């Protein structure tokens, strides 16, 4: 009920100890979901679940600087399923982002943007119903 794309302002950018909360159910015929913590035009921290990439699951996490792509990290478990409610929590440490799904830790991506109070943007889209977006300092 949220609409996606959504655009959910971090203000004054993300700090250790921020986790951000995103509650959504996946479409029945997904293909993508992205998060997309921007720094201007810059993508901080990109994260990607895709549903069939050559017919597999996958999700591909990277960086965008002066609109070009960096090197990709992929991570092969997959928790996300066609149809099915979910949680993404986004926890920043102080060296990376730490994501768990559904309350299992899944990832963390190192910063490569360092400038951490100007990440001041989550975008979310892709092939879900959007519940809610929020964040709060734990
Ligand atoms: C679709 O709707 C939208 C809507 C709005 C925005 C976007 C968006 O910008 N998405 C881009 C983003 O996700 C970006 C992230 O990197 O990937 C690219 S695709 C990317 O293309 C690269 C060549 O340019 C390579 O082929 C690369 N693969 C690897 O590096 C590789 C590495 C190891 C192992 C491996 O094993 C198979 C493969 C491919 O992932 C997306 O197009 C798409």
């Amino acid at each position: 009920m949220l609409i996606v794309p959504y655009n959910l302002p971090l203000p004054g950018g993300v700090v250790p100890r921020m986790l951000i909360t995103i509650l959504g159910t996946v479409k029945p015929n997904a293909n993508r979901i992205a998060l997309d913590f921007q720094r201007g035009n810059d993508v901080a921290f990109h994260f990607n679940p895709r549903f069939n990439e050559n017919n597999r699951r996958v999700i591909v996490c990277n960086t965008k600087l002066d609109n070009n792509w960096g090197r990709e990290e992929r991570q092969s478990v997959f928790p996300f399923e066609s149809g099915k409610p979910f949680k993404i929590q986004v926890l920043v440490e102080p060296d990376h982002f730490k994501v768990a799904v559904n309350d299992a830790h899944l990832l963390q991506y190192n910063h490569r943007v360092k400038k951490l109070n100007e990440i001041s943007k989550l975008g979310i889209s892709g092939d879900i119903d959007l519940t809610s977006a929020s964040y709060t300092m734990i």
